[PDB]
C-alpha cells in the first residue's frame, strides 16, 4: 500500500536528529527534576512523545502530551514501548479544546518555530498557561530572547560573484548575468531561512526583545508586535547583504540552560532567519547601522511570521523593507 | 522592485557550475572543429547562449541559438558581451515554431534531464533535426545509454535505522517509528533523484537501451517506451531497496567523448533516478536479480516521465512497480 506520510517522517526525523535541540531539552527537563517529581505535566505539541517521556523521566508523575497532527498515534505507540502507558497520556486534536482531569504542575513545549514564531506554537502554550495551569505553576522553556546582526552572506556573495568567473572558467563572458542573479536572489521580500556562520557576521549582535513567557500582556504584544530598535558598527569591510534573526530559550536553573540558535553557536535545525536588502552596499570598519526590527502576524494567517524592518547604513536615508514566510 | 526570478537563476547557476556537464560540451564541441569551421549550428533550448557561445570558438560560421523561456533575453545579452552579435542570433519561443533562414549543418543541445527523459528537450531536437538538419549533418552529443543497478541507498538505510538508535543516545526506545519511516520513505510511487556512489552499487550495471539520435523510428519508440530486460548477480550481502537509473551521451571523435552521470563516476547535476521498492529485501552474494525497466510519457503529459519496473529477486515473484516523477 501507499503512504503520503514522506513529509511528515522528515520533519520529526530533523527535529529528533538535532541533538542540540533535543539534548538541551533533555537536560534542561532533568535540571527540574526537584519542581518535576511527583508533579504533573502538560506537553503541548507532543510530537512523537520524546519529550513528555523526558518528563516521567525527571519523575513526574503523570504527563498529558497533547498533539493535534498525525504523528498523535505514533507517540501513543512510542510511550507504550518505554512502559509509559500508564503515566503518559496522549490526548489528539488542539490543547485548545482537549479536556484535561485536572489542572498542572508544569507546561513543557518545544513551541519554537523559524524565527522564533513562524507556524510556532506560543499562542497555545499561552492559552494552556491561562487554562490548565496552577499558580505557582511552571514552563519549560521559561524565556525567550531575539537577536539581530547586519551579515556578509559569504554563499550568497559566492553566487552572485559566479558570473564574473565563468570567463575564468570556461573563457566566455557572463559578467552581465550578475544584475539578474541580483534581482532574482534579493529583490524580493521573503524571508530566506538559512545557516551562517560567524563568518558571516558583520557587527556585534544585538538582543531586541526578551519575552518572559508567563508575564502579563504577552499575547496582546504578540498581536501588536515584538520587537525594538538596534545599534551597532562594523568590524570591517564588505558588502552587506541584510540581517539575519535567531533566538535562545531558557530553562530555569534549578546556572540556566540556554538554547541557541545563534550562527556563532552550533547549528540548529531552526537555522537563522535572513533579511536581506535589495542589493548589497558597500560598508566598512565602523560603520554605523540602527534600525528597527518587529515580528509580527501576516494579515490572512497570525501563524505566518511577518518581519518589518527599518534600517540605515552610515549616512545612508533610512528605508524600510517588510518581509514575509512564503 | 520586486522579482520572481530566482528559481529561474537558480536552475542556470545549477548547470553552469556543473563542471563535469559544462567542460564536457566544451569539449565535445571543440572536438567537431573540423566539421563545425565554417558550418551553421542550431543550439535547441539555448538557455543563457554559453553553448553556441562553444559553438563560435570552435569556429562554426554562424549560430542559431533558440530558446523559449525568459532567460533567452540574458542570452542575447551575453552573445552581445561576447562580441558574437554578428554570428550568434537569439531567437525567442519554441524551435517547433520559429522560422530560420536556412538549414543548417549541425544541432547541438543539453537536452537531457533527469531520469535522461523528465522534461527533456530530446522531442524538440528530434523535430528540428527533421525540419531544419542537412542530410548528412551532425548531431552533439550523437547518442545516448540508459543503465540500471540494484542498490543498497547507505542514505536511506541510516534514516530507517534511525528510529532504533534513538535508544542508544537519547534513552527513549523509538524503534517503534521504523515501520512508518519505511511506509513514508518507500511506501509511494515517486521517482527519487538523489545522488548515490559506488557504496551503493550492489550489483554490476547493465544497460538497457541504446539510442542512436539520428535514427528513423526513434520519435516512435519514444512514445511507446524506451527499455529493456535485464540480468545481474549481487556482490554481496545487504538490504537492496531498489533500483537507480542513470545516462550517458556520447559525442562523436573527430575517441568519443562521454559524458555520464553514473554513480561511480564524478558528480553532475543529474544525479541519479532512484526506484525504490516498497520496503527493503535481504539479498547475499550471487542473489539473482533480473526483470524489465520502460521509460514512458505520462498520461496526461508527456514530458513528465513515468517509469515501469518488473523486478524478480532471487526466488521471490516477480513484482510490478509504476512509478512517475512528482
Ligand atoms: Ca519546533
Ligand atoms: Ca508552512
Ligand atoms: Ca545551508
Ligand atoms: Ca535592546
Ligand atoms: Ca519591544
Ligand atoms: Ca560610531
Ligand atoms: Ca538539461
Ligand atoms: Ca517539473
Ligand atoms: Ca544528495
Ligand atoms: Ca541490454
Ligand atoms: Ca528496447
Ligand atoms: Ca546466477
Amino acid at each position: 500500500l501507499y503512504y503520503e506520510c514522506y513529509s511528515d517522517v522528515s520533519v520529526h526525523e530533523e527535529m529528533i536528529a538535532d541533538q542540540v535541540r533535543t539534548e538541551a531539552y533533555r537536560l534542561g527537563i532533568l535540571k527540574n527534576w526537584a519542581a518535576l517529581r511527583g508533579k504533573t505535566v502538560l506537553d503541548v505539541g507532543a510530537g512523537t512523545g520524546i519529550l513528555s517521556i523526558f518528563c516521567a523521566q525527571a519523575g513526574a508523575r503523570r504527563v498529558y502530551a497533547v498533539e493535534a497532527s498525525a504523528i498523535w498515534q505514533q507517540a501513543r505507540e512510542v510511550v507504550r514501548l518505554n512502559g509509559l502507558e500508564d503515566r503518559v497520556h496522549v490526548l489528539p486534536g488542539p490543547v485548545e479544546t482537549v479536556e484535561l482531569p485536572e489542572r498542572v504542575d508544569a507546561i513543557v513545549s518545544e513551541w519554537m518555530g523559524y524565527g522564533l514564531l513562524h507556524e510556532s506554537m506560543l499562542s497555545s502554550v499561552l492559552h494552556a498557561r491561562t487554562k490548565w495551569l496552577k499558580e505557582g505553576g511552571l514552563l519549560l522553556p521559561a524565556s525567550a530572547e531575539l537577536f539581530v546582526a547586519p551579515i556578509s552572506d559569504q554563499m550568497l556573495e559566492w553566487r552572485l560573484g559566479f558570473w564574473s568567473q565563468v570567463k575564468q572558467h570556461y573563457g566566455v563572458d557572463m559578467s552581465c548575468m550578475e544584475s539578474f542573479a541580483t534581482r532574482c536572489l534579493m529583490g524580493h521580500s521573503e524571508i530566506v531561512v538559512q545557516d551562517l556562520s560567524g563568518e558571516d557576521v558583520l557587527a556585534r549582535p544585538q538582543r531586541f526583545a526578551q519575552l518572559e513567557l508567563a508575564r502579563a500582556g504577552l499575547e496582546q504584544e504578540l498581536e501588536a508586535g515584538v520587537g525594538g530598535r538596534f545599534r551597532c558598527s562594523c568590524y570591517g569591510s564588505a558588502p552587506l547583504h541584510g540581517f539575519a534573526v535567531w533566538f535562545q530559550v531558557t530553562f530555569p536553573g534549578g546556572k540556566p540552560l540556554v538554547l541557541s540558535t545563534s550562527p556563532l553557536h552550533p547549528a540548529t535545525h531552526w537555522k537563522q532567519a535572513l533579511l536581506y536588502l535589495n542589493e548589497p552596499v558597500p560598508v566598512e570598519q565602523d560603520t554605523d547601522i540602527s534600525g528597527e526590527i518587529t515580528l509580527l502576524p501576516s494579515p490572512d494567517n497570525p501563524r505566518r511570521l511577518r518581519i518589518l524592518l527599518r534600517y540605515k547604513v552610515g549616512d545612508h536615508e533610512e528605508k524600510t523593507k517588510d518581509f514575509a514566510m512564503e
